[PDB]
């Protein structure tokens, strides 16, 4: 079983106050704290085995670069890809999205296509596809929401036919909590040679993920978000259409050879899309939470999470004019607004108790208009937050109706 | 005064053994060691101070929106540019120059123009102007060597015309060792309406750098040669240059709104190139590398590295068959082959000596070229080395040598 003291001993922000108050960190889907286990590896690295790691003739350089393709070979056990090859260190999920629209993007999306997205989805998962649809003038089709925060599936023959190359969809929302059901969308996609593209920013910490079973044909997912340092995150490709992939022009890919005569030629993927010196540090930091989050279990983790969620969701039935927005199994996070009062005036009362949530838009306006207001709250409740946490929440909220209404 | 023993006790990787033997760093233009002030000041930060930084409502987050940003304008201060809002945190130089080719270059190179770069220049300043140039139909203009490894000045008239756009320049070779005349350089690019870049990825660790003195239009450089984390560099641009760049199609660009119906606008510059999360772990790193350089004053690191410089060119006389590539005013670096023995040979035999030094091409093809090599051995001597270490490579040269002559 899964002991949450345990686990937050791990924690040195836990400890941190806040206002004079202790610290509630409610805003782990925003970034989340890291153990010093994933702490000190990074500084230990720092400490006793720093260098440049492009196999480099030297001991220092050649053993980080082992460490660096060590990570690589974990996290491709961690998300169960074929191969450590198909695995791609980015800056993040963000520019996981980038990379995959420009390079894959330019070279399979011509004019009179289509790419669809969600309306649930981030940013990253919107813009990128936005840019690329006006460059080769493609056609960015939506599917809509339910008001219970989920996709409308019966939209879908409407949106996929033959000219549709890409589903670019969540497999998490970071709003509502919604997981969307990928393995059987991918199934669709398929049928009609689409690839699927999953922004996996926020599944990734809370449950096993398994990108042979869902069979996606891209994933991404971020450091900072999984319990790791920033600065990192994981692209997954399949291994037939990564190693078709062009060279990055906008962000830069790794040479073979150089000529200013005869041009120039790229190496092969994964290090043809990590050009420069890549991020030792935060690779070797993103090892180390993976390795935290295993010892773990992320089976233990969800159930811990689920029943943290389940409590909550109880809980905050008897705040008064409460609105919560998603569906009853969301993962992770609580999106709502309190009576009339801006989001942002609920989040500062929240902080002056030592209680960290997040307002605004949360990088998802398009879910903003959908339900007609300009800002939520999200509450994250993550495995290292605790059922008084929620109690605090809960009272907080109380507090701010009374004062406030 | 600058005391060396006082300097290395603050790096604790040089503690290390390699091979069983003490641990001589010769590498530090690949990338340097780190002190433990900066390990301590990343550790501390994810320690106590954690959270996103998107000046988000609660404690954490406004305390780390403001860290980011104090480290911003530390930086500023330390190039002496007008504005810490002339500065982008990006992934490191080589994404630096890839940001300045796809925003900047692709909306002011057109058909017919023409970039200047120069035959000494690391590849991260070569291949994005070649891509923009095969983009928009521009042409690529080189700047050659003379034999010890200068440019040939006399063939700017030839090179500069009313179509030339841009001047990319290294500030200092990473191979040579190289300075060159930039002021000198971006007056005569200016007369032509050219912007300059300046790579300054070898040339912020060795001496004060002052881009308003030396008024170049874009600088760079990367945070972990400057005795920083990984995964961080600064870009300067001119104010009024950055406020007219588009948004970064390739790598991502923050949005100020995103509509499905009405598009998307972009946040103001600076912020407008930093889409996703920051690498706030190595910002705060980098922010605490710049405290610690500027604490033992970089004419004073002048000072001592170019007295180890020049012991070790007088040394190294007495290697037979050394031969050495670069000017005799070299700074950071030597670049160097012995007798007809490839260089991987050679740099194998050092550090089985526990000499860590670095061959191979040096990302650099076109300088390896034109010497009529395809590798060289290169030695930095940074502000921790010391005469003891350049006695090791000396005799270990001079052993190499009777062993396999
Ligand atoms: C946070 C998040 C992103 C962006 O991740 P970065 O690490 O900031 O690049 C994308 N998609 C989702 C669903 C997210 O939660
Ligand atoms: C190392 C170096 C680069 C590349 O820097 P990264 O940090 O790897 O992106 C570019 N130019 C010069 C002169 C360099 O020494
Ligand atoms: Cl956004
Ligand atoms: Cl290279």
């Amino acid at each position: 079983i899964f002991s949450v003291d345990k686990v937050r001993a791990d924690f040195p922000v836990l400890s941190r106050e806040v206002n004079g108050l202790p610290l509630a960190y409610l805003d782990s889907a925003a970034s989340a704290q890291k153990p010093s286990q994933v702490i000190d590896a990074e500084a230990e690295f720092y400490r006793h085995g720093y260098a440049a790691v492009h196999r480099g003739i030297h001991t220092l350089s050649a053993q980080a670069t082992e460490k660096m393709e060590n990570v690589r070979k974990r996290a491709s056990l961690f998300i169960n890809a074929r191969s450590a090859e198909e695995l791609v260190f980015v800056r993040g999920t963000t520019e996981g999205i980038a990379l995959v629209a420009n390079s894959w993007g330019n070279s399979n999306v011509r004019a009179g296509d289509n790419i669809i997205i969600s309306q649930m989805e981030h940013h990253a998962n919107i813009v990128p596809w936005q840019m690329l649809c006006a460059r080769v003038g493609a056609e960015l089709r939506v599917i809509p929401l339910n008001p219970d925060g989920t996709l409308q599936l019966e939209t879908l023959p409407t949106l996929f036919d033959e000219k549709t190359r890409l589903l670019a969809i969540t497999h998490v929302s970071n709003v509502l909590g919604t997981e969307n059901p990928l393995a059987e969308m991918i199934t669709l996609a398929h049928q009609h040679g689409a690839k699927v593209l999953v922004d996996g920013a926020q599944a990734v910490m809370h449950h096993p993920v398994d990108v042979q079973a869902l069979d996606c044909d891209f994933y991404v997912f971020s450091g900072h978000k999984l319990y790791g340092p920033t600065g990192i995150g994981i692209l997954y490709v399949k291994e037939a259409l990564l190693q078709e992939m062009p060279p990055w022009e906008g962000g830069g890919s790794m040479i073979a050879t150089v000529s200013l005569s005869e041009g120039t030629t790229w190496t092969k993927a994964p290090w043809r899309f990590e050009a420069g010196t890549p991020n030792t540090g935060g690779i070797i930091g993103l090892g180390a939470a993976l390795e935290y989050v295993s010892a773990l279990g992320l089976n233990n983790i969800a159930e811990y999470e689920q029943n943290l969620m389940h409590y909550a969701l109880s809980q905050l039935e008897s705040v008064p004019d409460l609105t919560l927005y998603g569906p009853q199994n969301r993962l992770g996070v609580i999106a709502f607004n309190l009576g009339k009062h801006h989001a942002y005036d609920v989040g500062s009362f929240l902080d002056n108790y030592g209680i960290a949530v997040r307002t605004g838009h949360h990088c998802a306006m398009p879910l903003m208009a959908y339900y007609n207001v300009p800002a939520m709250c999200r509450a994250s409740l993550a495995m290292y937050n605790t059922h008084e946490e929620v109690d605090r929440l809960v009272t907080g909220l109380q507090r701010i109706h009374r004062l406030l209404g």
